[PDB]
């Protein structure tokens, strides 16, 4: 109920610091050099440990006679960003048996057969084709095979 600040100077720097784009409500940054005060998160190196105002919400800052600072995160804007958690997402979607289509898991992510697969080299590091042969190679191999 009602986004405020930390419980102090120190814990709230942190979320500034840390440059986390999910503080929604964590504290705007006041600036008094350029009279203008940032959305909860943001990570625009401004206003030093001293030249810097605290604000519990965007309103509250504004009120006071100070100018907005966008893209910072203000509310709704990203829905993940992650190349790691798409490909996580991607891993667990392609869960089935049959041919699936390549580019259909690019329409999903809106990239793409570079992208994916990419990502998917650097994470996963084996293509899709190998999960399913691989199994089929364990099963052969795990009987003296070859
Ligand atoms: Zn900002």
């Amino acid at each position: 109920m009602k986004k405020a600040t930390c419980l102090t100077d120190d814990q709230r720097w942190q979320s500034v610091l840390a440059r986390d784009p999910n503080a929604d409500g964590e504290f705007v940054f006041a600036v008094r050099t350029t009279g203008i005060f940032c959305r909860p998160s943001c990570r625009a190196r401004h206003a030093l440990r001293e030249n810097v105002s605290f604000y519990a919400n965007a309103s509250e800052a504004l009120a006071a006679g100070f100018r907005p600072c966008k893209r910072c995160q203000p509310e709704k804007a990203n829905a993940q960003q992650h190349r790691l958690d798409k490909i996580t997402h991607a891993c667990r979607l392609l869960e089935q048996e049959t041919p699936v289509t390549l580019e259909a898991l690019a329409d999903q992510v809106a990239m793409s057969p570079f992208h994916l697969h990419r990502l998917f080299k650097a994470t996963t590091g084996m293509t899709p084709k190998a999960w399913q042969q691989a199994w089929r190679a364990r099963r052969l191999r795990e009987s003296l095979a070859k």
